[PDB]
């Protein structure tokens, strides 16, 4: 009953449009009407005073019937393909919106790389089942509920042959479908097996001939070769019956409906109009059954896509209410902490409880070991989820009560592996600040000493880069953020190993840059390397969610035993 | 003209099995003369006096051949999957063999992952060439030849009539598809640069966030599905007149040979029967053209991969004689080079010519910088091509009237990227012998300490390892490949590079095993490091195809300029 509340679930999509869906529904109906009909106004054609008397307007209201299906048949399609292609964009518009605000946490617990393949793919499945339902899979229904009562009525005994006929034929459609799935395991499990043995003896092509084993490759080649054949040989048959099934039922249908009709006509109370009617009846159902047995093949291959899809939905539409609360303006960078604690794993507490202030014009470095801690502490910084248990305020306002929109914007942030745009670097420069214009995009290119590097090299700075920095090396992306960071001119900077993709020559400079380009502003420098730490203003020390020394480089020369130790190491 | 000579060499391949294709032809003959025959039928016993009369023959004999032709639809399919499955296997073999004994060079100029691509790409598009042309396909072509005749003879006019809608539907069908095609690539390219968008700015998960711009984001989506939207709007009727000319086209030419017919019988010169037969032949042919264009489509897509295979299959044809020549016996190591040099990139020699002597029981070792005579040096020692000019002598006996069974057997080969299958460690191992047993095994991983690490770890020595070593690193195949070197027990080993792969404590006594286990053997390492080089006999020294340097450990002291150098530097 699951494949019911699918459906149903897409048509409660497809209904979104009211103004091009309500017209289908009624061309549909008339194609079923005008292709269930086609078959009597045959019969009463052929069956006109055996073959004399006027027949010249059936032949007309015939051919005018002819000639609307065949504008029917025209119109349907594209007003259906048109139809799909503009839902599917608007479900796409509709999915991107709501997933772009979706915080990274969730994003990070089920993963991007599937969460990207299922929503493309579910996409492609639910646009195709949107597409092919509105042209041979809509009007078919209506055709058969319109026939039964029709054909009942006609000649009843004829009537329920052609049930027994119908349903015996899906009935063995059926079981083929199944032994032929039940022997895909096997074959394709031989087959791809082989297939991947051949790829591997061919690519090494380097031991084929390292090994002098051009006779034992080819035994067993071709003992593989004949376990395949032995595995192919039990289900050979039943690809005969899926591949004909269609025709064997059509032609045996048909024969036996003329046979019967003729051999009631033997004794005689029918004529041959009504017995080539039934012909027509059986052969378009036999089609139509076919179509349908094809879509609900396709229909149960895709569910389990379109169950994760719906579920992903669901899942991602419980999200916050939208308002228009207080934010703030002009912030410095007074921020308090008190009792914060955090879990990130559900399985134990990275963080313990602390009281830390931090004051403007005071930059502050962390410097600790292997420990999770410090991202734990980037990430309260940056207050990417609701923490569950401390107190966040600044310029005597709760963070809880501004908003994202202010509150970030205020914050800059740089990483390690900082994303960059498949587009032009130009672009990736130009995304710093909303519009900015090209005279200071020079000048930050200047100031981080990434200028020379991307104007005689590089085909110039309008290059095309590669996902996730494919063309470039860590340097290159580095330097691009730094670039960005310092043009942003965000009043607090966040920094997390930030400095450590480059030699000594061009670290001492990036430094120097930084340093003499942030002197109002306090920055949060988070490295293992014992070179840039030593420009800051207050030293702090991480310890498995603990404190025990936070002061001035006045101060850390006898405080602190493992402090000294880590200072001296290194 | 080309696509016939690619049927004709198709057809050549399959007619390999004389035993199984013979009864094809006439079951072909078969089906399509009693396909042929039937709507004759279906017209006679329709129009049997008025419905009045002995039919019962007629009918008897009609359901005969309605039977038979299910017997024909149910055989002839399992009989041609059965031959194309075989036929595919058996051009496997073929290719497989002959490819297997191919030179590496060839391998390396036309690429390995291509040519593998275009192999089993051209065996899939071949074997559906082989398998839909004797199902479908073939008959057709029978049918019409035989209705042609037939039908001209029955009636011309009606023939006539019927010629010409066969050819405007083929006409109006390429039509519809040489302008889809057209569209394709408009279309195509914008939905992979939105799709690619979407994909990047998806996963990049941490950029969309890291700009605040969701509303420009949302913008531009927009703007690239407007324009996708108005890209799609001028091809929308074509792809109508794809998904439907097929019915089209039947229901235009039933209503109009039916209204002809009719209106023929108006005056009064034929009957029903001769009506229906002819509607009949319409409907089949119509099917059977649709299924031809089909066909001649898929052929066309698939042309330039059968060329290529063809062409590859052509090039690979021409080869060396086999034959019984004189091989060599107990190998001992008295190798003599003259005036070799070949040319790698056929736009410059890296060697030149060069008079060595390499005599039993001492080891040699060259040393060079970054030229590539190192490799030349390599490849004519194991002679994986044909030398243009030069002189290689073994035990008296020239390398070229020795064939490589015994001249590469009595030669071993050790490099960086040793290929290692796709199998288990212990086949990999197993896999240095040609038999061998399993006690040796052990042996052999004991002597290059190659045990230890796999025992106890990697879940004992029958783990699968992936390909090109995905699962290990450099150290563990590289032992891997000095244990079945030394396993081997090759008269003459050859090194290049084969220890720069693990730290000093583990290199020392990986030279200390291949030492201690080589002494009545020569060996030829090529390493740039220094430590391995010191263990030889005889040193020598390369630079762009010259000699200078060539004598032992006592002469190199104080003889040539830039050795010292390079001795001293490192
Ligand atoms: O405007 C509007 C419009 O549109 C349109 O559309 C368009 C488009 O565009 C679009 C887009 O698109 C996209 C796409 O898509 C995709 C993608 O993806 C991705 C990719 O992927 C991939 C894949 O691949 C794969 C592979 O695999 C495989 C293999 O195989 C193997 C095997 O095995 C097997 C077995 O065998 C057996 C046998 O069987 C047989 C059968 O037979 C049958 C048949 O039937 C049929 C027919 O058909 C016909 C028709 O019909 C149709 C139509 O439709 C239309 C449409 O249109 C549209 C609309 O919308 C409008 O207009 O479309 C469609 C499609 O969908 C088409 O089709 C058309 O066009 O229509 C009608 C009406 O009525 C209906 O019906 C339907 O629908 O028609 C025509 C003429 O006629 C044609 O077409 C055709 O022909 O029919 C029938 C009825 O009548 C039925 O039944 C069916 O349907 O055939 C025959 C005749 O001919 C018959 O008779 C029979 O019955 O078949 C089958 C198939 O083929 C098979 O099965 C076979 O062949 O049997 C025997 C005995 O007999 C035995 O013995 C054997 O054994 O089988 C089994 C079962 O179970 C299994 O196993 C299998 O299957 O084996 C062999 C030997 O060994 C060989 O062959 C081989 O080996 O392999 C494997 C392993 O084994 C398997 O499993 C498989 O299957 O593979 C590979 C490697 O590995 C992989 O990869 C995979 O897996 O696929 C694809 C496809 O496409 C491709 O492409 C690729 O390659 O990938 C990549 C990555 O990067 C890329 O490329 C992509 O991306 O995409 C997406 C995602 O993203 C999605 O979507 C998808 O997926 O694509 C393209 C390119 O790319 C582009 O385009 C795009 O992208 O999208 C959308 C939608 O979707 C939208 O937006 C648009 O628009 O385009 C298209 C193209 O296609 C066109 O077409 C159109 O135009």
């Amino acid at each position: 009953m699951s494949l019911l509340k699918i459906y149903w679930r897409a048509m409660q999509y497809l209904a979104v449009e009211r103004t091009a869906t309500i017209t289908m529904c009624v061309a549909s109906v008339l194609v079923a009407l005008v292709t269930l009909a086609e078959p009597v106004l045959f019969g009463r054609v052929i069956q006109s005073i055996s073959d004399k008397g006027d027949i010249f307007s059936p032949l007309l209201m015939w051919a005018a019937l002819g000639g609307f299906n065949i504008m029917a048949a025209v119109f349907v399609a594209r007003g259906a393909d048109r139809l799909a292609h503009r839902r599917r964009l608007g479900v796409m518009i509709d999915s991107y919106e709501r997933l772009i605000t979706m915080p990274l946490a969730w994003h990070q617990k089920r993963g991007t790389s599937n969460a990207l393949h299922t929503l493309i793919r579910a996409t492609d499945s639910l646009f195709t089942l949107w597409l092919e339902f509105m042209r041979q899979h809509l009007t078919t229904v209506v055709a058969l509920a319109t026939l039964i009562p029709v054909a009942m009525t006609m000649d009843m005994r004829m009537s329920l042959v052609l049930i027994v006929l119908g349903v015996i034929y899906v009935m063995i459609g059926q079981l083929v479908m199944r032994k032929t799935k039940d022997g895909q395991a096997a074959v394709e499990k031989h087959h791809h097996k082989l297939f991947e043995h051949v790829s591997d003896t061919i690519s090494n092509v380097s031991v084929v001939q390292s090994y002098n084993r051009i006779a034992s490759e080819t035994q067993a080649l071709r003992d593989y070769a004949k376990n395949l054949e032995n595995a192919q040989f039990p289900v050979l048959n039943w690809w005969a019956l899926a591949s004909g099934l269609n025709r064997m039922a059509s032609t045996f249908s048909m024969v036996v409906v003329l046979v019967l009709g003729a051999y009631f006509v033997t004794k005689g109370q029918m004529r041959v109009g009504d017995v080539i009617a039934f012909i027509g009846f059986a052969q378009l159902m036999i089609g139509r059954l076919d179509q349908i047995s094809a879509f609900i093949n396709q229909t149960v291959t895709a569910r389990a896509k379109l169950e994760e899809f719906f579920q992903m939905e669901d899942a991602t539409a419980d999200r916050q209410e939208p308002e228009n609360v207080a934010d703030l303006n002009d912030v410095k960078g007074d921020i308090v902490f008190d009792n914060v604690t955090y879990e990130f794993p559900n399985s134990g507490q990275g963080v313990y409880d602390v009281s830390f202030e931090v004051k403007p014009g005071q930059t502050v470095a962390i410097v600790g070991p292997t420990g999770a801690g410090k991202t734990t502490l980037i990430n309260l910084l940056q207050r990417v989820f609701d923490p569950a248990a401390g107190r966040i305020m600044i310029d005597g306002t709760d963070t809880r009560t501004v908003s994202r929109r202010s509150l970030r914007h205020a914050i800059a942030t740089v990483f390690q592996d900082a994303g960059l745009f498949n587009r032009s670097v130009e672009d990736n420069i130009r995304v710093g600040r909303a519009n900015a214009t090209h005279e200071e995009v020079h000048a930050a290119a200047k100031a981080a000493a990434a200028h020379d590097f991307i104007l005689a090299k590089s085909e110039g700075y309008d290059t095309f880069v590669g996902e996730r920095g494919s063309q470039l090396s860590g340097g290159e992306r580095q330097r691009l953020a730094i670039a960005r960071a310092i043009l942003k001119d965000s009043p607090i900077l966040v920094l997390d190993e930030a400095t450590s993709a480059l030699d000594v020559e061009t670290e001492e400079k990036v430094t120097q840059a930084v340093d003499e380009l942030s002197h109002n502003r306090t920055t949060f420098i988070i490295a293992h390397r014992l070179s840039t730490v030593r420009s800051a203003d207050l030293v702090l020390f991480m310890d498995k969610g603990h404190l025990v020394e936070s002061g001035s480089f006045n101060e850390l020369a006898e405080r602190g035993g493992r402090f000294s130790d880590l200072l001296r190491a290194g």
